[PDB]
């Protein structure tokens, strides 16, 4: 099957139009680029911001809000039919700073009395409710699946202790779903997202939080599963079991961060998109048929996939790609082997099924194909 141009390959969308939306992650740079707008044109009926939706591009200082990336994501989108995801109202990264001082500059973490503590709680929350009101209020009636909490449970299982959880306990992922439904009304639906959940004692961890939440009224609609995953971990059995488990609940499941690295944990990448060799795009291909059997198998109970970009040019994966050299200077990828030295994110992944050249890897053979 051969590696034809994306640009006027069958569309990726309109396979899963009845099983699910495709979408895609993007910075609006993009937006601006002939053959990713054509991309986007193509093969995507959903959209999400890889970036500039997140709390510290909205709102950088306390009262500044910049919209204008954002907008333009939401435009286009509009312009296009797409729906929109909008990540993420909370996270304990890409997080200005200003949330977790006090009234005197001090970092809240730190205060050790307890009124003041409090005091510290409230205001947080009261901060944390007006970010969230501010973007509602301006796109409830354009975007409609919301990552209201993004990564709030920790990989021990336990919740995540950021300055979130630290300064005002459990009460913040409550205020923020409950914040999103009051100033975005009954349509807009609410997710919580987290990666690795599959795996225990995060999944289980996850699912009592969630089905806790709902038991105390707070309103989350689905399961956002960042899905960061390799080609042989987790397996397909683990993937079903999760979103089981999920759907068991009364939620919805989104797949919302899709890419499948050629490298394992951590990464041993190769230094270049050339030296990946042709086995692993198969591996990858096969990695894919069963990965979107399963959606497929599961689609009644996930409502969209988005890959976490458009083709291998530009992926996030690639601030992960370190690359090992041994003492001839040589690349090492096998992942017990001797090297010197790493040169941390000088890689190249390649997680898609789109090409850097725009044109379709093995891996959009075997999804776009009915086997
Ligand atoms: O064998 C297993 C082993 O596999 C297992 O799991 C590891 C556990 O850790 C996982 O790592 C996670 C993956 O999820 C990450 O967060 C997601 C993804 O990234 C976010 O988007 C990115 C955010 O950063 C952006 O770069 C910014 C842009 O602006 C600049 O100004 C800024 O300076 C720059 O840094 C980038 O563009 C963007 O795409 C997304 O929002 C987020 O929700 C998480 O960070 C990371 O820790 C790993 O995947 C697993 O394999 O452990 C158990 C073993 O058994
Ligand atoms: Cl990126
Ligand atoms: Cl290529
Ligand atoms: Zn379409
Ligand atoms: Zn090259
Ligand atoms: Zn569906
Ligand atoms: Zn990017
Ligand atoms: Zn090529
Ligand atoms: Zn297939």
């Amino acid at each position: 099957k051969p590696h034809i141009s994306a640009l006027n390959a069958p569309q990726l969308d309109q396979r899963y139009k009845n099983e699910f939306t495709i979408g895609a992650a993007v910075e609006p740079y993009q937006l601006q680029n002939e053959k990713d707008v054509q991309m986007l044109k193509r093969h995507f009926n959903s959209i999400v911001a890889e970036n500039v939706m997140k709390p510290i591009s909205i709102q950088p200082e306390e009262g500044k809000f910049n919209f204008e990336q954002a907008d333009r994501i939401v435009k286009f989108a509009k312009a296009n039919g797409m729906d929109i995801r909008f990540h993420t109202l909370v996270w304990h990264s890409q997080v200005p700073q200003w949330f977790f001082l006090d009234k005197e500059g001090k970092p809240m973490v730190n205060e050790t009395d307890p009124v003041k503590r409090e005091q510290n709680k409230q205001l947080l929350l009261k901060r944390l409710e007006t970010h969230i009101k501010t973007i509602v209020e301006r796109y409830k009636d354009d975007i409609k699946y919301w990552d209201v909490v993004n990564q709030v449970v920790g990989d021990d299982g336990k919740l995540r202790n950021s300055p979130w959880y630290q300064i005002a306990g459990i009460d913040y992922i409550k205020v923020a779903f409950q914040a999103a439904r009051k100033y975005g009304g009954d349509n807009i639906k609410l997710y919580m997202n987290d990666y690795n959940t599959e795996v225990e004692p995060k999944r289980t961890a996850l699912y009592n939080l969630v089905k806790q939440l709902k038991e105390e009224g707070v309103p989350i609609d689905g399961i956002g599963h960042q899905s960061h995953i390799q080609i042989g971990w987790p397996s397909e059995a683990e993937i079903e079991k999760t979103i089981n488990m999920f759907a068991a609940l009364g939620l919805d499941n989104q797949i919302t961060e899709l890419d499948v690295s050629m490298y394992g944990w951590p990464p041993r990448a190769y230094p270049t998109y050339d030296a990946i060799p042709k086995q692993k795009f198969l591996d990858q291909a096969a990695r894919y048929d069963r990965l979107f059997k399963l959606y497929e198998k599961l689609s009644d109970k996930i409502s969209n996939v988005t890959f976490w970009g458009i083709a291998d040019n530009h992926t996030w994966l690639d601030s992960r790609a370190d690359v090992y050299y041994d003492a001839n200077g040589n690349v090492v990828v096998d992942p017990n082997a001797p090297y010197a030295k790493v040169e941390k994110g000088k890689g190249k992944d390649a997680p898609f099924v789109f090409g850097p050249d725009y044109k379709v890897k093995p891996a959009y053979w075997a999804i776009i194909d009915h086997k």
